[PDB]
C-alpha cells in the first residue's frame, strides 16, 4: 500500500501511481503437495498485456455497465499460461496493473473491485461499493497496482475450479469540452512471489497454448461449403442481411460441425431419391420423391432427416410457381451407369405448409417419365427464373432436424462478411424446360480457416480479433471471429454490396470480449 | 449421547478474512424453516419423513446474515419437539448422513449411522448435534453437504383412535461457527419469511373469466382433477400452458378462413385462428393464441351448447358489425377427436366467407350448458409443453376462485341467447406475483391462514409450488362456499405430506 | 476531518444485551443509499439537495443488519467524493440539525446550526462526522432523529463550457456503534436493495384500457401534468383515487335511468350511476364506482363528439339486447359537466325507460382526437379523497404505458361509429407489488435501468413513490416511442433533485 505523485511536464497537473491490496492474501503452506515446482525469477518481473484487457470510455458510457471481468488464473497472461501446460496444479495470486490515459482537464471516476468465487456480478456501481474496491479519478490517475489474491479453500488448484474475478466499471461519467475525448484503459499482469506450480506432467495437452498461428492461406483457396465446385472470389458485406438461418457451412468451437454440415463438402453433395407415385396439384408432371437416408435410416425424430451435407438449396416460397432449383438428375441406377440430364426440382409443395419444413424432406422433380419405386441420383445446383440473389440467401425453414443449427445475428453496429462466390447458368437451345440463370452464393465460415482454431483452441468466453492484410497496397482491415462461429466487422453506413478482395491473409491479433468495439471502420458509401 | 459425532474445528488458515458473529446469536434458538412434518398410523414403512441439509439455512438469524457473506463454517445444535399424548406408542430415529453416502430405506440400517432414538410420548425436546462434515466443500455455495434424516423406528401400533402427531425443529449455531468475505446482500435465494399483501381475493381478477369479479371461493368434492390450460402458474417456471399475467390483454383474438361448411341443422363454416407468434405450425409450439380461451363445451353433440362469442369483420381502422354468434365445437369428429380444433374452429353465420378476417371475443355460453361442462376440458394432443392434469392428495380438496357470468338475451332474428354460468380460476396471478419475489424453499409447501371476520374465523390452506391451493375436508358436498373477505396470511413452510389441523366440514 | 458537533459516547447501560458487529464492517466504506447528487448552473441558492436522517440506514450493511434488531447507537463517519473539474466555482453548506427542531428554508438560517462550508475546488475527498444526538441510553424504533442537510451556498459557475458536478457519499459506522436485540428479520425498515422480478411491460395491464395490451412506453412533452383518476398507485397508501389493483373486473357498471332529457337533443336522456358502496349518504366518499374509465371528452358539443359504450337493459339472469351508444356526460351544466367526475350521465337512446337498470361498458370515442382530448380527465370537484394533479420537475418528462383502441364501425341502423384512438396511462399495478413488499427509503427516488436489446447501452428512468416515472430529455416533443420488451432492473436510490446522466434525444 503506497502512493507516488509526480508533476507533469510544464506543470499543469499531477500523475498518481498507487499500490493497493483490497483483500489480504492467505498464503498456503502447500503441505499436501511435497512436489513444489519453482518458476524462473525473471517471469516475476515481466508484466504482459491481459487478453481481453483493453477498453475505451467515452461520454456515452453508463455507470453500472460492466467494462472488464477477468478471472484470476495462470491465463494472466503469457508466460504462466505457456508454463501451465507441463503442470497439473497451481496456487498463488497476481499483480494486476491498470494503466489509464487521463488528463487534467477532464472529469469522471472509475471503480475496480474483487469478487469472490460463486458470487454473481451486479450491474450497479452502488452495489460494487459493497465489495473490496478502489476508486480512480481521471484527472490524476496514471497506474494502479492491485495485489489480486487467490481465493481458494483447497491447498492448490486442479483444472476446473471456480475462481475469483476482477471487475472494472464506470463510477461517475466522463465529461470534457471536446466531444471526441475518450479514455483508454489497459491491463497488464504478472505472478506474485509465492506463485507456484505442482506435479510436473511434461505430457502436454494439445489445447495448452496462448496465441495461435494462422497459416497464410488466402480465402480464394477455400470452400465455400454451399457452392464447392465454384471457388471463392471475394468477401462482401451487405447491410440487409441481419440474420442467418443456414444449415450448411456452420462450424463451431466445442462441437465441430453442427446443423446438417460436414468437413468434406466437395461438390454439391449428391443424393438419391425414391418414393410414391403422386404429383402436385399445380402441375400433373411435378412427381413426388423422398430423399434416400443412410446414417440412421429409421426416421427417428431426433436424427437429421436430410443426408449429411446435401442441403444445397435456395428458396423456397409459394412464388415457386415461377421459381425452381435446377439439378443434374440421373434417372436410373443400372449396374453403375445412369442416364443423366438436367431437371427442375424443389422441396415439397403442400400449401398446408409453405413447405420449407418437410420432415422426411419430400421433393418433386418435374419429370413425366419418372417411375415410382426406382432410385434417381440428384446433384445440385441452379436456380431459375427468379430474382434471385436474395432468395438463395434465405434458407428453408428447419424443424425436421431436431438438433438443427439456430439462427444467429450480429450485435448492433456490426455486419457479417459472407464468403462469396459465383455460379453461372447452364443454357439450353434445343428442348424446352431447363434454362438456369447466373447467381452469387454466400456462406459463413469454411472448414479451412477453422481447423487451425480446432487445433489451437479459444480461451473460454472470448473472441478472436484478426487482421486481414491485403498488400499490393498497404491495407489492413480488422475482423472479429466468434466461436459460434462467424466473422463481423464494425460497419457504418448503408448497404452498397461492399466488396473486398480474396488475396489477402489472416493474421492473429489479441483476444477480446464479444462486446469489444473494433478500432477500424469500413465506410459503406464507396 | 447428544453428540454421536464430534465437531472438528476449521483452523481456517485459508480464509482471507474471518468474520465473527454477534455472540447472542449462539444463545437463542429459532425455528427451522421447513422443519415441520406429521406422522400417523397411515405412514408407509421405510419412508423418509424429513431430509435436511446442514447449512446456515437452519436458523433465521444465520440465514439472514448469510446473505452478506460468501463463505461459512461450523455445525449446529438441533432440538426436536413432538406433540404426542400418553396413548402414542412408537419411536423415531434421527441420523446424520455424510456427503456422498446414499440414504437407506430401513431404520434397521439407519442404526449404523450416528443417530438418536426418541419416544413419541416424550414431552421434553430432544437435543442432537449436527456437525459440519467436511474436507473443504461446505465453505462456498453450491457444495455437497451432510444431511439430517428423520424416520420412523417403531410404528404407531396403538392408534386405533386416529390421531396425527406433529413434529417441529429448532436450531442454533455451535460456538465455532464463522463467516467469511463480506459481500453485498443480493444472493438469489428464497427468503425464510413472503410478507403477503392483505389484498382481498375480492380483487375481481379471474384468468378464465376476466371482466367479472371473483366472489365466492368455493370447494366441490366432485372436481377431482384439473385439465385447464389458462390459470396455470408455477413458482419455478412461471406461466404454463397458455397463461398470461395479464389475462385480459390476451382475451380477444382474430381468425380467418374461406371454406364451405359442416353439417348441423343450420349451416356453419370453418375458420382458423391467427397465431401472431406464427410458431412452428405443428407440435413443438402452442397451436392457439396465448391466453385465448378454454371453456369446454362437452362432446360430439354440437347441437346443444354452442359457446357464444362477440364477432366482427375486420376493415381499415378497426372492426364493423360486431354481434353475437356461436362457436366452435364439436362435431368435426376427426379433428373433434384429435381436438386440434384448438386452432380450427367453426360459425352460425353464412356471410363470414366474405369476412376474410374477423375478431372473436368469447363472452359466454349457450344452450344446455352447465357449470360442469364449462369446468372441463378441451383435450390437448401433440408436443408443444401443455399443462398436465393434476389431482390433490387423498383427503384434500381443491380451492377455486369463482366468478359469475350473466346472460345476454335477444329478441331479434339473431336468435343467440346466452345462459348464466359460473367459472373457476383455478389460480390467480395476483398471488403468485408476490410469491415470485420471495420464492419457495426447495421441496417445501406454504401454509396459509385465511382470516375472514376480524379474526373470529380462520381457515388454513396449503399452497403448492405447482400452483394449487388445497384444503383438508371431511364430508361430501358440491357447492361449499367461502366468502371473499380477504386476508391471506403466511404461516410457515411445511412438508408436502403435511396434514392440516383445521378441517372444513362440507356437510353444513 | 471536520466535526461540527462532538460525538457523545453512550455507555449502553442498561441495554438488556449489547450486540456487536463484526470488526470488518467498521473498516470498509460503502455508498450511502440515497446520497447522490448533481449540481448544475441552474440550481438556485438555498435549494435543499440532501436531507438525510442519521440512523443505521446511512450504511449498506447496517441497514441490512437493522432488520433483526430493536435498538441502536450512535454515529457515523461520512466521506464526500466529488467529480469536479478545473473550471468550476461554488460552495455548499453541510449542517447538523438536532431533534425535534425544524429544518429552515433559507441558507441564512442554516448558519446558526453547527455546519461546514465546502468549496468545489478543495472538497474532493472530505471527511465529516455525523453524530448521534440523544438524551436517552439508546434508540427504539420510531424515535425522533437528527438530520444532515446539504444545501447550495454559492451557485455553480464556470470560466468555460459549463459542466455538471456529481457528488456521492460513502459511510462507515464509528467504533462506538452497537445494536440492541432480538427480533425476527421483518422490522419495517426499507431494504437498501430492491429486487425486481423480470417482467416486460407488454405483460402488464393497462389500467385505462384493460382489454388492449401495452405496446409502448412513449414520451410527449406537451403533457406537463396528469389529473387521471385510475392509474394511480403509491407505496404508502396503495391504490388512490378510484383505482384498483384490477382494471378488468371493475370496468363495467350499471346505471338507473331518470325522467328527463337535455335541451340540445331530446333524443338523449339522463341517468344516475349506481354506487354499491352508497356514498351518496356521504359526500366524503367517491361519487363514481371504482374503475369506470375517467376519459376524456373536452368542450361539450355543437360539434358533438361523445364517448361510446356497449350498453344494455337489465332483465332476469342478465341483460337483454345490447348495442353501442353515445353517453359522455351532461352537456353544459354548471359543474363543467361534461367536464367533471359525477354520478350523472346521459345516453343517446330515445327507447330508454324511466326506472329501469342499464349495463354500461365504455369502449371508444367518436368525432374526437387520437391525442390530448382523452389524455385529460374531466375533473374532481368535491370533498372526497381524489388524486391530486401532478407534474414532473423542470427538465423531466413523463413516461406512459400506451395501447391502441380499434374502431367499431356500423352500417345498418345505429349510425354510431368509433374512431381509432391511443390510450396512455401512468404506473401499472404489476410494477409496484415488489416495491410494496420491500419499501422505499424515506424521501428517496428509485433510479432504474430499462434493458432493451440484450444488454446494450440503454435507458435510465426515475421512479417516484407518488406513483410515476420520468426521463431526462432534450429537443423536440413529437411523440417518441420506446419498445416494450425490457426488464426494469434496479440501479440505485437517488435524491429527487438528481438529474439523470443519460439523456433521450427527442429528435430521432
Amino acid at each position: 500500500e503506497s502512493s507516488k505523485t509526480e508533476q507533469v511536464t510544464g506543470a499543469t497537473g499531477i500523475t498518481q501511481s498507487t499500490v493497493t491490496a483490497p483483500l489480504p492474501e492467505a498464503v498456503s503452506s502447500l503441505s499436501l503437495a511435497p512436489t513444489v515446482n519453482a518458476l524462473d525469477p525473471w517471469v516475476y518481473l515481466n508484466q504482459t498485456e491481459v487478453p481481453g484487457g483493453t477498453f475505451t470510455v467515452s461520454s456515452a458510457t453508463q455507470p453500472g455497465s460492466v467494462l472488464l471481468e477477468l478471472e484470476i488464473s495462470p491465463e494472466l497472461n503469457l508466460y504462466t499460461s505457456h508454463l501451465f501446460r507441463m503442470y497439473a496444479g497451481w496456487s498463488g495470486g497476481f499483480s494486476l496493473k491498470l494503466l489509464v490515459a487521463g488528463n487534467a482537464f477532464s472529469a469522471g471516476k472509475l471503480i475496480a473491485a474483487i469478487i469472490p468465487p460463486n458470487i454473481e456480478v451486479p450491474n450497479s456501481a452502488y452495489l460494487l461499493t459493497g465489495f473490496p474496491h478502489e476508486i480512480l479519478d481521471f484527472r490524476t490517475a496514471d497506474s494502479m497496482e492491485i495485489i489480486a489474491p487467490d481465493i481458494k479453500n483447497i491447498d492448490y488448484h486442479f483444472r476446473g475450479d471456480k475462481l475469483g474475478k476482477l471487475v472494472v466499471m464506470v463510477y461517475s461519467p466522463l465529461r470534457s469540452t471536446s466531444a471526441d475525448f475518450e479514455i483508454e484503459i489497459k491491463l497488464t499482469s504478472a505472478p506474485l512471489p509465492d506463485f507456484k506450480f505442482t506435479m510436473l506432467v511434461p505430457p502436454i495437452q494439445n489445447n495448452a497454448l496462448p496465441i495461435w498461428s494462422i497459416p497464410q492461406a488466402p480465402p480464394y483457396s477455400m470452400v465455400n461449403p454451399r457452392s464447392p465446385l465454384t471457388p471463392v472470389v471475394e468477401l462482401y458485406i451487405n447491410s440487409s442481411y441481419a440474420t442467418c438461418n443456414h444449415q450448411l457451412g456452420r462450424y463451431t468451437i466445442y462441437q465441430g460441425a453442427i446443423g446438417n454440415s460436414t468437413f468434406n463438402p466437395s461438390g454439391a453433395w449428391t443424393a438419391t431419391c425414391t418414393a410414391e407415385a403422386g404429383s402436385v396439384t399445380g402441375h400433373p408432371n411435378w412427381r413426388y420423391a423422398l430423399l434416400d437416408l443412410p446414417d440412421n435410416p429409421t426416421f427417428d425424430p431426433t436424427l437429421p432427416p436430410v443426408p449429411r451435407g446435401f442441403c444445397d438449396w435456395g428458396s423456397g416460397v409459394k412464388s415457386g410457381n415461377k421459381q425452381h432449383l435446377v439439378c443434374f438428375t440421373g434417372k436410373k441406377v443400372e449396374g453403375g451407369f445412369q442416364d443423366v440430364d438436367t431437371h427442375m426440382w424443389d422441396y415439397g409443395d403442400n400449401e398446408t405448409v409453405g413447405l420449407d419444413n418437410t420432415y422426411q424432406r419430400t421433393i418433386y422433380i418435374k419429370d413425366p417419365s419418372l417411375e415410382k419405386d426406382a432410385q434417381y441420383l440428384v446433384i445440385p445446383m441452379g436456380v431459375s427464373g427468379a430474382a434471385n440473389d436474395d432468395t438463395v440467401q434465405v434458407a428453408p425453414n428447419c424443424y425436421g432436424s431436431w438438433d438443427y443449427a439456430p439462427t444467429v445475428a450480429p450485435p448492433l453496429g456490426e455486419q457479417f462478411v459472407w464468403f462469396r462466390s459465383q455460379l453461372p447458368a447452364s443454357k439450353t437451345t434445343t428442348t424446352s424446360g431447363v434454362n438456369s440463370v447466373p447467381v452469387n452464393v454466400n456462406a459463413l465460415m469454411s472448414p479451412d480457416l477453422m481447423c487451425s482454431a480446432y487445433a489451437s483452441g479459444f480461451p473460454l468466453g472470448k473472441v478472436a480479433l484478426l487482421d486481414y492484410v491485403l498488400f499490393g497496397g498497404s491495407v489492413v482491415r480488422q475482423f472479429k471471429l466468434y466461436p459460434e462461429g462467424y466473422m463481423t466487422a464494425n460497419t457504418t453506413g448503408s448497404n452498397t454490396g461492399f466488396i473486398i478482395p480474396a488475396d489477402g491473409y489472416f493474421r492473429f491479433n489479441s483476444w477480446v470480449s464479444p462486446s469489444f468495439m473494433i478500432s477500424s471502420v469500413v465506410d459503406l458509401n464507396l
